[PDB]
């Protein structure tokens, strides 16, 4: 038995803004009519639009049914589906800025250490309570965290082929595509062995996003150049201006060995022991000189 998803009456929905368009339907932001007349909320809406494949809808009511299993602070909220009538609708709470990824990147150098380690924290204990629910993403990128106008940040992007047992997508985005490489543990790549070990293997990377704001990992390195610096030992040098000890727990992230990395209770304690004391993030680790600027 899972948890109730609420079916929601179209009367109750309204589209104000089309904020994003894709080729099998939109992201709106919207309101959504609760408790019965009695509340309104604002909500983004996901449409699926008419001619969907059985397996386009499999997938689209899938990843809504599988939000609708979690309710963790730093987990994207579900309010329900409109799956009766068409277009289907997946309706969510509403975050105002967006991906993390492209916020992070308008954002250039305009937080502080502690927010940003603040923000780790955060997707660090949405990624443990989804790992301790037996969820692996196997595509944990900032591009898949959303950021509300608190700065609070929530995981995002669940499918189907996650949780079913040999599901011939489990090694595919949630749209069938090839999970970017960068963000991928060695095993997973090699092996197709995704677990929440290569989950942290990502959550590093994640934390390399955050503290750069929002570079591109590894830069203008090629896919197969990428795996052949990793494959070699090579390691993302430390972000500019990063606490020695936040660019250690990265590096533990990336331990060749699934074994030998972190796992999420880990990560989320260690943020936390980091943020309470916080003279402990004004140790920097040195940025390694990468232009020489003599006078
Ligand atoms: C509805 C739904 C169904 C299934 C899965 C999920 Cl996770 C969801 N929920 C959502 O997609 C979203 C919840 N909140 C969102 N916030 C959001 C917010 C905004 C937006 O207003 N961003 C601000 C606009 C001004 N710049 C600062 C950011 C834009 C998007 C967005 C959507 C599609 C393509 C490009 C975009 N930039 C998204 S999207």
């Amino acid at each position: 038995v899972l948890k109730f998803t609420t079916e929601i009456h179209p009367s109750c929905v309204t589209r104000q803004k089309v904020i994003g368009a894709g080729e099998f339907g939109e992201v709106y932001k919207g309101m959504l009519k609760t408790s019965s007349g009695k509340k309104e909320v604002p909500v983004a809406i996901k449409t699926l639009k008419a001619g969907y494949t059985e397996k386009q809808r499999v997938d689209f009511l899938g990843e809504a049914g599988i939000m609708g299993q979690f309710s963790h602070h730093n987990i994207i909220r579900l309010e329900g589906v409109i799956s009766k009538y068409k277009p289907m609708m997946i309706i969510t709470e509403y975050m105002e800025n967006g991906a993390l990824d492209k916020f992070l990147r308008e954002k250039d150098g305009e937080f502080s250490v502690l927010q940003l380690v603040g923000m780790l924290r955060g997707i660090a204990a949405g990624m443990k309570y989804l790992a301790n629910m037996n969820y692996v993403h196997r595509d944990l990128a900032a591009r898949n965290i959303l950021v509300n106008s608190n700065l609070v940040c929530k995981v995002s992007d669940f499918g189907l082929s996650r949780v079913l047992e040999d599901d011939p997508e489990a090694t595919y985005t949630t749209s069938g595509g090839k999970i970017p490489i960068r963000w991928t543990a060695p095993e997973a790549i090699s092996y197709r062995k995704f677990t929440s070990a290569s989950d942290v293997w990502s959550f590093g990377i994640v934390m390399w996003e955050v503290m750069t704001y929002g570079e591109r990992p590894y830069w203008e390195l090629s896919n197969h150049e990428v795996m052949k610096a990793i494959n070699d030992g090579f390691r993302l040098p430390t972000p500019m201006d990063c606490p020695s000890a936040i660019y250690q727990l990265m590096m533990q992230c990336w331990q060749q060995e699934r074994a030998r990395r972190p796992k999420f209770a880990d990560i989320v304690s260690i943020l936390d022991k980091l943020i309470r004391a916080p003279d402990s993030l004004k140790t920097l680790a040195d940025f390694d000189p990468r232009v020489s600027i003599r006078l």
